[PDB]
């Protein structure tokens, strides 16, 4: 089973992955986790991050260029994902294809039924062959709280200055809204919308 | 030995590669040829071409985004290039790293000593590890003649409509000028500037 944890930056995704992993292992399931972007491992991922921090000229100014880099990173992980699904009972991804749909649509002020979301569908799932997840869990949080976390993280870690998207409060707001639409639409597969207070044990039971 | 044939679109590069290959083989050297972009083989290359034909939203509007796609295509060919150099006496490339420097600088109205050219140097040769060619042959041609060839090709082949750059006559002009500067500068290695009338036998002798 392939599960993707989605949400805006600062939503608490990494923490949910950790808690969920423990819940699954408690239930006797083998668990593997993979996070996107695959920084260090993927040049596309690194260039994208660098672009979001002021490098590489006009690269970040293009919505589709950024989406393409994140898609190329995932395309290079297809073998990894297939291998993990063959080796473990549960594979949990911290961010996946839906991240591209949410942020891309938001940057263009489009909704989940828009052009960008459809483009991501055609490119990543169909053309690049990324498998559709069995579950996509939206960790919904208020834009204000998520933002406060992204800022706090930058104040405590010098190698963690916020990226261009995180410095755009309205973009974060719109991204959260597109995520809610994607979930209601069942974009790319079935979704579950949860909060930071969700019970790992029950969530794992629902997913397994 | 690694030789790259450079020049604007419609300059006559493919023809020179063919004639040069024959000249080298006549001299008893084994020859291999590789062309960039690696259409079909590289997703980055295909997406880039598609973007230059009106697809993928605002992707082509970013100079660095386009340069990145062409660089990622080449990065995926490093193994191929090293293998060819180990297996043949001469390896001839139809377009290489300099193509990115020339077109990128031109789109930004910069010269060979500019930011874009330097960025290409840092990314492709240093960061991505692409080997610097032993020779870079600039097939210089008048912008008018090159353009007439690109147009004529589109009139005869339906699957060959001109790309966005080819539809920009001034851009082609500026690209030719940046190429001349790159050659005079010895950018990325030594260059040779030749015309369509160059003698394959002598050119091959010079390169070998
Ligand atoms: N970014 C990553 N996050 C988590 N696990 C990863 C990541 N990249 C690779 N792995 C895991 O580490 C082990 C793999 O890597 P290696 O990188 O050694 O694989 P390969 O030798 O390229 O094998 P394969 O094609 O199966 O991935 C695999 O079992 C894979 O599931
Ligand atoms: N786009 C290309 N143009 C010309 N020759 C190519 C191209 N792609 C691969 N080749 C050549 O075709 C043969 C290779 O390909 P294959 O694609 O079968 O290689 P591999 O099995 O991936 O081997 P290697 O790592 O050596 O490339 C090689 O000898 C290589 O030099
Ligand atoms: C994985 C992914 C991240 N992003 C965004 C989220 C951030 O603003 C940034 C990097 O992600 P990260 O904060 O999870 O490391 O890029 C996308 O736009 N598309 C994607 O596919
Ligand atoms: C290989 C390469 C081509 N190009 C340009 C030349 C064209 O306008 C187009 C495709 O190249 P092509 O006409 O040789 O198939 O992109 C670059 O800008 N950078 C590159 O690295």
């Amino acid at each position: 089973m392939l599960i993707a944890i989605e949400g805006v930056d600062g939503a608490g995704k990494r923490t949910l992955v950790e808690k969920l992993s423990g819940a699954f292992r408690a239930a006797g399931r083998s668990v593997a986790t993979l996070a996107f972007p695959r920084y260090g491992q993927s040049v596309a991922a690194d260039i994208a991050a660098e672009a979001l921090h002021g490098e590489h000229g006009d690269l970040a100014s293009s919505v589709y260029a950024m989406a393409t880099l994140f898609a190329l990173d995932r395309a290079g992980a297809v073998h990894t994902i297939q291998g993990l699904c063959r080796g473990y009972d549960v594979v949990i991804l911290d961010r996946y294809v839906a991240s591209n749909a949410a942020y891309s649509a938001a940057r263009l002020h489009e909704n989940a039924a828009g052009k960008a979301a459809a483009w991501v569908q055609r490119i990543e799932f169909a053309r690049l062959g990324l498998p559709k997840p069995d579950w996509q869990v939206l960790l919904a949080v208020s834009a204000e709280l998520a933002g406060e976390r992204s800022r706090g993280r930058a104040q405590r870690d010098p190698g963690r200055a916020r990226d261009n998207y995180e410095r755009d409060a309205e973009l974060q707001q719109r991204t959260g809204a597109v995520y809610a639409e994607l979930a209601a639409q069942g974009w790319g597969g079935r979704w579950l919308v949860v909060g930071a207070d969700v019970d790992p044990g029950r969530l794992a039971a629902t997913l397994a």
